[PDB]
């Protein structure tokens, strides 16, 4: 035991959903797989919820292991390309660190979140990035940096240039988001989709 | 139990090695992966160890979460046959229900399954039923190619599972059947080569 059966069958529910989804899309045109990561509480779930449903819940409900949201999107950079999105929402905790790290290998692009109001969020960005490229199934995976909780301008802590300096170092785009009001959330995600669908680089 | 934090060092050096391997397919002719599942103690790890290194260990070391052996192999099609170079990744799941999420998360990465049970353990035989439906709910394919192995055939004295009841189950599911023994290596090579045969003959008509 020491792992609720109610805790485990939820994850197997998440696991069963993903199997069906894949068996369907190899039975819209493309299927693109995003994964969100960051310290627990930086708003990974609150972001994907805000992006896919335009809703936000103030009450903290930590993500048990792994979940994903879906969303149908039309892509444009000319022509309309239709897309099903799989947005993997990893638990940010240590207890689930192995289970989340496992699904790092199913994502085409990663949204890496820190909470603007919490130094550690930012600090641990360094590690999360090199764990991203440790555990990725293609050597330069695409990452978009998200300073989340930009709506708390009254409690922000990370300097913006400090974050774009960290962003410019690794060659990664940076967005200050708020899951509360949707600021830049669509723009940051679409930008990751941009990055991904340009990686289809013919030769 | 919950995971030891040293049990999580282990599990993540494996994925380290796993991503490392996957990045070495673009950067073998075909990278073929299959996965071993079944109750704890059936011999999953021993069956792979016998196959990759012709060795065998008798003290039980239960697999911490997940591991995977590697083996390079020359696959020749079944009459005819030209040698293709297959790089095998042999996924080796733990059997304890307390890793079941983690091991189920890898049925994705698999192209085939070696479903195992213990010829000397009746309960692990009956659990197979459940293990198959788990492969039904979680394999990306479906009708995933499965090879059913009655491991531990070297212990004819301790045996409890009638051979008859086991072949029946097999053709009820239409899955090959093999009475293996990771101890003396009987059938260990022959069952795996059938999996690889079902698989490479399925990339066939992809
Ligand atoms: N003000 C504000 N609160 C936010 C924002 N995003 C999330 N929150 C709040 O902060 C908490 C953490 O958000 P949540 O999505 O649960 O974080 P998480 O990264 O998924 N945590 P975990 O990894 O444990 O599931 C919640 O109480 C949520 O309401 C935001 O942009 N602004
Ligand atoms: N005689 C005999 N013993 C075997 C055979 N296969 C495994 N065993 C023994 O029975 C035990 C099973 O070990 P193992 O191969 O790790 O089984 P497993 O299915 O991987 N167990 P787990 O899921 O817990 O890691 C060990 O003590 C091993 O020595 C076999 O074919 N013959
Ligand atoms: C740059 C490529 C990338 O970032 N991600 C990526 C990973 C995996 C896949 S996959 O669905 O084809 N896949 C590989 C092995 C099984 C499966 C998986 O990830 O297990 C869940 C596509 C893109
Ligand atoms: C039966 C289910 C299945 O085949 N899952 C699966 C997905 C991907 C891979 S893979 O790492 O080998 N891979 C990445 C690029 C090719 C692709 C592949 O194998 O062919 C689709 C393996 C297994
Ligand atoms: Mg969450
Ligand atoms: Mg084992």
């Amino acid at each position: 035991s020491f792992l609720t059966e109610e805790e485990q069958e939820a994850i197997m529910k998440v696991l069963q959903r993903d199997a069906a989804l894949k068996r369907a899309e190899e039975e819209y045109d493309y299927l693109i797989k995003f994964l969100a990561l960051g310290d627990s509480g930086v708003g990974k779930t609150s972001v994907l919820y805000q992006y896919t449903d335009g809703k936000f819940n103030s009450k903290f409900i930590t993500t048990v292991g792994i979940d994903f949201r879906e969303k149908r999107v039309v892509y444009r950079a000319g022509r309309g390309q239709r897309i099903h999105l799989q947005l993997w929402d990893t638990a940010g905790l240590e207890r689930f660190r192995s289970l989340t790290t496992a699904f790092f290998r199913d994502a085409m692009g990663f949204l890496l979140l820190f909470d603007l109001t919490n130094e550690q969020s930012f600090l641990n960005v360094r590690n999360w990035i090199s764990q991203l490229q440790m555990h990725a199934y293609c050597e330069n995976p695409d990452i978009v940096l998200c300073g989340n909780k930009s709506d708390l301008e009254d409690q922000r802590v990370v300097k913006e240039e400090e974050a774009i300096a960290l962003a410019e170092k690794y060659g990664i785009p940076y967005f200050e988001t708020s899951a509360a009001n949707g600021t830049n959330i669509s723009q940051a995600i679409e930008m990751l989709l941009d990055l991904i669908m340009k990686r289809m680089e013919r030769s």
